[PDB]
């Protein structure tokens, strides 16, 4: 622990200025307290200050990067470089996306090197994952820098991804963090671009509603999805509405379809509601997951909730 650090943890210098750190920038990176000063100090410093403390940064990155305070300066550093400092940085995070991406502040130096940098370098960062795909969208930290990618960067520029999901979307959809990463891609390519991942969504869409997470991207189209896209849903879900209604994730999946759904499918979904007797009463409002299926048929109907309304606890 450098004598200066020392002191300033003891209180020693309320007045210490960013050119004091000189040869001591790394070291204070890593403190608690240094690494709040530099934060503080950079915002307002010199074009003096700036240029040495980032090429102090500069000589220890990967490990500044990587580190709980450090990070932080990196950070701030992508807010306040200058555009070739930024860049400079950014060459760094490029070098070492692979490891990085899986650790838990590498995650946050990545996502804030998207927003900082140039387009030409976001694309060259998020292109260094080509090859490596799965591993981190499966990965805890990874799937936030994959979601991160995908917000940022041209659609167009998103096409190994669809590529690497081909033949994987039940498995990464039925994954707490793959699923995630589907419902990002879903929101920013384009339904055409996606096209190959509806065709193993509507493959497996019943394996999908029945699943922890996985219901959850089955409902995301729901709510954003082609009409078409909705409707090929909703129809497979005709028939089934009382089966479906007392699973615990299922149940999650006929609500959005009858919220959802469009006038002349919602009366399909309510009507197949006010037929059966054994399962009006009992089952459809016993239940604690299909009760909420009829709630919401009452949210949306008119001369027809009047007929239904023929349910009573």
């Amino acid at each position: 622990m450098s004598r200066l650090l020392e002191d300033f943890r003891n209180q020693r210098y309320p007045n210490l200025q960013l050119r004091d750190l000189a040869n001591h920038i790394v070291e204070f990176s890593q403190d608690q307290h240094g690494s709040r000063f530099i934060q503080q100090k950079l915002e307002r410093a010199t074009a003096a200050e700036k240029q040495m403390v980032f090429s102090e940064i500069l000589a220890a990155a990967y490990s500044l990067m990587t580190d709980v305070f450090g990070n932080y300066v990196i950070q701030k550093f992508f807010e306040f470089g200058t555009p070739e400092q930024k860049n400079t940085l950014g060459m760094q995070v490029k070098g070492h996306v692979l490891q990085l991406a899986l650790q838990m502040y590498g995650c946050r130096v990545i996502q804030k090197a998207l927003e900082s940098i140039s387009p030409e370098q976001q694309q060259e960062i998020v292109h260094e994952l080509d090859g490596h795909v799965l591993k981190c969208v499966k990965d805890q930290n990874g799937n936030h820098v994959v979601q991160k990618c995908i917000e940022c960067v041209d659609p167009v520029a998103l096409q190994f991804i669809i590529n690497a999901f081909k033949g994987q979307v039940y498995s990464l959809s039925t994954h707490p963090y793959g699923c995630r990463v589907i419902q990002r891609i879903l929101e920013h390519c384009t339904a055409e671009q996606t096209t190959p991942i509806l065709d193993e969504l509507h493959e497996h869409t019943e394996q999908l509603i029945q699943d922890q997470y996985g219901n959850y991207v089955i409902q995301h189209v729901l709510e954003h999805g082609k009409q078409e896209d909705k409707s090929i849903l909703i129809n497979s879900v005709r028939g089934k509405v009382l089966v479906l209604s007392q699973h615990k994730f299922a149940s999650n999946v006929v609500e959005k379809c009858v919220t959802h759904a469009t006038r002349g499918e919602r009366t399909g979904l309510i009507d197949e509601v006010c037929t059966f007797n054994d399962n009006a009463l009992h089952v459809m409002m016993k239940d604690q997951y299909a009760n909420y299926v009829v709630q919401k048929m009452i949210d949306v109907s008119e001369p027809t909730q009047l007929k239904k309304l023929m349910t009573k606890i």
